């Protein structure tokens, strides 16, 4: 396979300075062309002109108006265009082209493609070539101006990037609009749209400059009434991004557009964004809760790319992490404002330590910046994203706000209108690390093995008091594992946020401080320590790191009652869980594996539990925070902790534990969820798509975890409470209904009411796919059937495979059943859905990453049907990639 490695860049010896393209829609072919205003650059040595250019028939081809003709002065293999030196002139040239491409069968959602009745691009990261000729690499910056014509009646709007200079009859009942970009981009950038859309539209002002910016969300006309929320949440993103970071819009309009069929979330084309209808549309009618927390983050996150991203670009694919991590970082500053609930950063943080982890400790374990890669798009990874995010939040740890601001600023103004890697952005943060220790010789030389290192830190303490001295002292290692990325592992510089609670009385003992770990092992020391503390290790999870507390349940119960951090009450939380938890699997463990007849377990810390229903009663406590200590860490966070990890005896573990708590605290569970139901379902807002109550809708979260808790025990006449629930107008909870009904003879019932509550949205029917799919059934294979042949049939919709078989795969009893059939029918649709859309292929292979932290005969299972898809003839370059690089051959 073709290798590309970071150390080989070097700029192009050639430059683009405009585009100038025509995009001529017709029913049954789009025709592209194209003029590049070209030129020679400083590194150029004489060498061939070569274009990316994937798929595309060739109309024409010309430098200079000089035609060029195939085998004599250029070659075209579908892949790249190869202009022979000799043509090549010295000096500026244009470049012309023209092109005819199929939008209409491109169900792949890379290019130029059809999304229903809408006409679409993607092109991040490699998709203009699918497009047009280019030198298709960020570092390629242009200015565009572009044409899009079609049949006017099927395709009344038509959007480009940047300002509107021009709207157009042509003969024919066709129409056309010409598009003036101002603002130098890259071509993963550049977005057309054609459709039938309709739209809603706000005025904003810019807070400093006063500039008037029009706002338009636009949809296919079924669902305009869905628009409201996300144009909310851009006004919400503007003044976030205005407030916390001075930046301001820089085009007189920003235009969003929903498209059902999407590969991905979304995108941040340049005054065009494009998302996922899931990411863009809700109603408080057709919506579940989390839709709305989704298209906050969402719009969010494509707009804070406008300077992370956009005004500040990347050099090359390498420096993904820059522009990702860095807008994960500032959409989750965004998110965690917006929402003032303590459970938006837990949110982030379980979404780390449970699929990145994962990753982290698989085969595919890459550092945030990738030494190399064959498919780029493979890179798109909740490391470079998720961990990035964290290795740039830490940067803000490491200096305060204030300090913070000032590195940010730094950067963002020096390369403001070029490109960017991440040294850039650790100088710029160095500068401000020098002023805020006031010391111009300290520096964050170490930071960057954040960006170079592979793999999770694993940090461990100890602890000592000298009561005559009133002097504690922390001792703390780190550690990270060696891997085929470093064979030797460097120590990082880690920021410990800590406090120290007086476990007598509760109360905080220091004022907040940072710890700033730069050695293998480190001791801190601290005076005046009255009593002996109890240490809150990580504030607000101020590393992305495995943490050994090495605390006593004791401990971790006072901890959890009483510290302010609600990262440091939910992972002391954590952590009793998972000493039981892997005490109780070693237990069932030996059981099965000795045969035994009888043996015992470990039962769960009675005074953990008496912790547990002390917060559950407390009214004052959260509703969002109570919702994660009565829920167990997902199994994605357990098998870091497990090798050859049996997952049946895991299900079991889990089981016992869960009937062990509700043992002791259902009556308890029964009388929040009854208590809960005022607040909860109140209709406060429910016809105001431009305000959610975050705090309610956790309130909602909580009963519907009670519920299922309740339901899973068959506590006592719970059915009368799940078939009132179903009556509820709150989708989150008549969908919740038939999730717990699983558990009855009311399941099916449940489960045609739902449907046909759900069946005409497309965005709603979708997550009634997924409720039914995450469904606890015995039967959840006949069920898959049933869903195959009535619903999804042969929908190329990336948002329906997806919701049938994705939560699915997280069924620990069934998806990893002992006979294979699981892992089997998961090849069969990675496999299926490779023939036409390779990156969701990749997506479905989520389930396999794991494949070397299980017992053996799973092992060999996953590992047969991996190299089936590996055998399937024109696997794509890919599924191809993924799966040798997760089976340990690249
Ligand atoms: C792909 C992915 C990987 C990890 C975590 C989140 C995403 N989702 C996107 O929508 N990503 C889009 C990618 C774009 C190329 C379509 C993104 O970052 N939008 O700004
Ligand atoms: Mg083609
Ligand atoms: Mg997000
Ligand atoms: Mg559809
Ligand atoms: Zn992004």
């Amino acid at each position: 396979p073709k290798i590309h490695y970071r150390k080989d860049y070097k700029p192009s010896g050639f430059i683009i300075n405009n585009v100038t393209l025509n995009i001529n829609i017709h029913d049954n072919e789009t025709i592209v062309r194209s003029v590049l205003d070209m030129d020679i650059s400083k590194h150029n040595v004489g060498e061939d002109l070569v274009f990316d250019g994937v798929g595309l028939k060739i109309n024409e081809i010309s430098i200079n108006n000089k035609k060029l003709v195939e085998g004599e002065e250029y070659t075209y293999d579908n892949e790249f265009l190869t202009i022979f030196s000799k043509f090549v002139p010295k000096s500026k040239f244009a470049f012309s082209s023209e092109v005819i491409i199929h939008p209409e069968t491109n169900y792949a959602l890379t290019g130029l493609y059809k999304s229903k009745n809408i006409i679409v691009s993607q092109c991040e990261a490699t998709g203009f070539r699918r497009i047009t000729f280019f030198i298709d690499r960020p570092d390629m910056m242009a200015k565009y101006d572009v044409t899009v014509t079609a049949d006017k009646e099927k395709y009344p709007v038509l959007l480009s990037n940047g300002d509107k200079v021009n709207e157009f009859e042509i003969p024919g009942g066709r129409h056309g609009a010409r598009f003036n970009d101002p603002h130098l981009k890259p071509c993963y950038l550049f977005a057309v749209v054609a459709g039938d859309l309709k739209h809603l539209s706000a005025t904003y002002i810019t807070k400093y400059t006063k500039k008037k910016v029009e706002l338009y969300v636009f949809s296919e006309e079924k669902y305009v009434s869905k628009l409201q929320w996300a144009l909310e949440c851009l006004k919400k993103s503007m003044a976030f991004d205005e407030d916390y970071f001075g930046l301001e819009y820089d085009l007189s309009r920003l235009n969003l557009v929903a498209v059902s069929d999407f590969n991905v979330g979304a995108m941040e084309n340049k005054g065009l964004n494009i998302f996922n209808a899931n990411s863009l549309l809700a109603s408080k009618k057709n919506s579940i809760d989390f839709s709305y927390a989704r298209i906050l983050t969402v719009v969010g996150h494509e707009y804070f790319h406008n300077y992370t991203g956009n005004r500040v670009t990347l050099r090359d694919w390498f420096q993904l992490t820059l522009k990702e991590g860095l807008t994960v970082h500032r959409e989750n500053l965004f998110s965690e404002e917006m929402t003032k609930t303590v459970t938006t950063r837990l949110s982030h943080v379980d979404l780390l330590r449970s699929v990145q982890f994962l990753e982290d400790s698989s085969p595919l374990s890459h550092p945030i910046r990738p030494e190399s890669y064959v498919s780029m798009e493979n890179f798109y990874t909740t490391t470079v994203y998720d961990k990035g995010s964290e290795v740039m939040r830490m940067y803000l740890t490491i200096l305060g706000e204030e300090y913070y601001k000032k590195g940010f600023d730094i950067y963002i103004k020096k390369n403001d209108g070029n490109t960017a890697t991440c040294e850039d952005f650790n100088y710029a943060m160095e500068q401000a690390y020098k002023m805020k220790k006031a010391d111009n010789s300290a520096n964050l030389n170490q930071y960057l093995l954040w960006f170079s290192q592979s793999g999770t830190p694993h940090v461990s303490f100890k602890y000592n008091y000298d009561a005559e001295k009133k002097q504690y002292s922390i001792h703390v290692n780190q550690y990270t594992k060696p891997d085929e990325n470093q064979k030797e592992k460097k120590p990082l510089f880690i920021p410990i946020s800590v406090g120290l609670i007086n476990p007598e009385n509760g109360k905080e003992m220091i004022s907040q401080t940072t710890l700033e770990l730069t050695k293998e092992s480190d001791t801190f020391v601290f005076n005046n320590i009255a009593v002996k503390p109890i240490p809150s290790l990580f504030r607000g999870f101020s590393a992305p790191v495995y943490i050994e507390d090495n605390l006593t349940d004791e401990e971790r119960i006072l901890l959890l009652k009483y510290d302010s951090d609600a990262f440091v009450r939910y992972n002391s939380c954590t952590n009793i869980y998972m000493k039981q938890i892997l005490m109780n699997y070693n237990e069932f463990l030996k059981a099965k594996n000795e045969k035994l007849e009888s043996f015992n377990l470990t039962p769960v810390n009675a005074q953990f539990i008496d912790a547990i229903k002390y917060l559950l009663e407390d009214p004052h406590a959260d509703a969002g925070f109570k919702s994660y200590i009565v829920s167990l860490p997902q199994d994605r966070y357990i098998i870091n902790f497990v090798s050859n990890l049996d997952t049946d005896v895991l299900a079991d573990t889990k089981e016992y534990i869960y009937k062990q708590i509700g043992d002791k605290l259902n009556d308890v569970y029964y009388k929040m969820f009854k208590s809960l139901e005022a607040k909860a379902d109140d209709l406060t807002y429910f016809n105001d798509e431009s305000h959610v109550d975050f705090d309610q809708m956790n309130m909602r979260t909580l009963r519907n975890t009670l519920l299922s808790l309740l339901s899973k025990a068959q506590y006592p006449n719970i059915l009368n409470e799940i078939i009132e629930h179903s009556k509820s107008p709150y989708p989150s909870n008549w969908l919740t209904s038939l999730s717990v009904s699983a558990y009855f003879d009311k399941y099916f019932e449940l489960y045609d009411k739902t449907y046909k509550l759900s069946k005409d949205d497309e965005l709603l029917l979708q997550e009634w796919l997924k409720t039914v799919s995450r469904s606890d059934r015995k039967d959840i294979y006949e069920i898959l059937k049933k869903l195959e042949n009535e619903v999804l049939k042969d929908s190329k919709n990336p948002n329906d495979i997806r919701a049938v078989y994705l939560p699915f795969t997280n069924n620990l009893r069934r998806f990893h059943d002992i006979s294979g059939k699981g892992y089997k029918l998961i090849a069969e649709v990675i496999t299926k859905t490779d023939k036409f859309n390779p990156m969701v292929a990749t997506q479905l292979c989520e389930p396999f990453k794991l494949w070397n932290k299980l017992d053996t005969k799973r092992q060999e299972l996953m590992l047969n049907e991996m190299n089936t898809m590996l055998q399937e003839p024109n696997i794509s370059n890919n599924l191809k990639e993924y799966l040798l690089r997760l089976t340990n051959k690249l």
